[PDB]
């Protein structure tokens, strides 16, 4: 049975409305994880309790190269704690903000990563991701990507079946979410657009601060890119960013096939993305597995601290969650 003690508490990754996720060293077994840290009262405070179980069971019910993988999941009187491997190459934006912009060989490279990761969820687990933003994304210690945060998943959605729940971050959201009237999985589509689209071009293709201005923007502006962009990003790109789920690239039966199968990807071996045989074009400069230096020093200069027998207490602002007892089989 693992708790709180059990972890040696080293540095923070991050932190939000949430919680925080903390680098933790295993005391029995010298090994390092991340563990983010919900507070169980802003979850219930927020509606956030259906996303939170959601998270838990796709992250326990997937094996997947570039998901996150989960080792374990318990739970004390105010928190939820996910114990994952921890993803040493940072944030994307810790990269994107400082480069300003990826080549298209490397957004490329992480393009097919996550490419190969929705197709597993939706062929395989019927699964819609819906979250695909660029702070989601990660890389682990080899530059390999780790799509995290599954909270906003959708179980159950098979072939051309569809779902109903306005959620995501505004600036990332599908034309047929912001319509309100039904969507299916190529919203996921959409999302590896506008996240391939930052990458190449190192703006959103959308922006405006004021959230009704920018939805018009998504909905009704035409694509334009950056006169620097080849061809065949570009037409990914285009073929991506269509407004219409029908005629969105992936948007078909074939789902993620039809991306496989573009020009930008010609070459690549598809099980050879899966199987981490390509060479990852930034390999992360970490010097020990407690290097923390792809995370803002705003995070990792902070002091940890234990708040900032009860093992049965199921109240209403802290809920006894169910499937809180995961450790991953050995
Ligand atoms: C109910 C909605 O809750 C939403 C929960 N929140 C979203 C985060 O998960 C976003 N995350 C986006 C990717 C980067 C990391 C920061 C560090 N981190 C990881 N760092 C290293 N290895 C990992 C391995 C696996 C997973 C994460 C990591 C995740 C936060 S937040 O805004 O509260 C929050 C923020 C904004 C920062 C830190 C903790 C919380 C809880």
């Amino acid at each position: 049975r693992v708790t709180m003690n059990e972890f040696e508490y080293l540095k923070l990754l991050g932190k939000g409305t949430f919680g925080k996720v903390i680098l933790v060293k295993e005391k029995a077994t010298g090994r390092y994880y991340a563990m983010k840290i919900l507070k169980k009262e802003v979850i219930v405070a927020k509606d956030e309790v259906a996303h939170t179980l959601t998270e838990n069971r796709v992250l326990q019910n997937s094996r997947h190269p570039f998901l996150t993988a989960l080792k374990y999941s318990f739970q004390t009187h105010d928190r939820l704690c996910f114990v994952m491997e921890y993803a040493n190459g940072g944030e994307l934006f810790f990269h994107l903000s400082r480069e300003r912009v990826f080549s298209e060989d490397r957004a490329r490279f992480y393009g097919a990563e996550i490419v190969s990761a929705l197709d597993y969820l939706h062929s395989e687990k019927n699964v819609v991701y819906r979250d695909l933003k660029l702070e989601n994304l990660m890389l682990d210690k080899d530059g390999h990507i780790k799509i995290t945060d599954f909270g906003l998943c959708k179980e159950g959605i098979k072939d051309g079946a569809t779902m109903k729940t306005f959620c995501g971050t505004p600036e990332y959201l599908a034309p047929e979410v912001l319509e309100d009237n039904d969507y299916g999985r190529a919203v996921d589509w959409w999302g590896l657009g506008v996240v391939m689209y930052e990458m190449m071009c190192g703006r959103l293709p959308f922006y405006n601060q004021d959230h009704e201005k920018l939805f018009e923007l998504i909905l009704m502006e035409e694509i334009r890119f950056p006169r620097t962009l080849g061809p065949e990003a570009k037409s990914l790109l285009s073929g991506l960013l269509k407004k219409d789920p029908k005629q969105r690239l992936g948007g078909g039966s074939e789902d993620a096939k039809e991306i496989m199968q573009h020009r930008f990807f010609a070459g690549i071996v598809w099980q050879h993305v899966y199987e981490k045989k390509l060479s990852p074009p930034f390999k992360p400069q970490v010097t020990s597995e407690t290097d923390t230096r792809y995370f803002d020093e705003e995070f990792t200069a902070q002091m940890i601290t234990i708040t900032p027998s009860m093992e049965c207490v199921d109240s209403e602002r802290r809920p006894h969650f169910p499937q809180f007892d995961y450790s991953a089989s050995s």
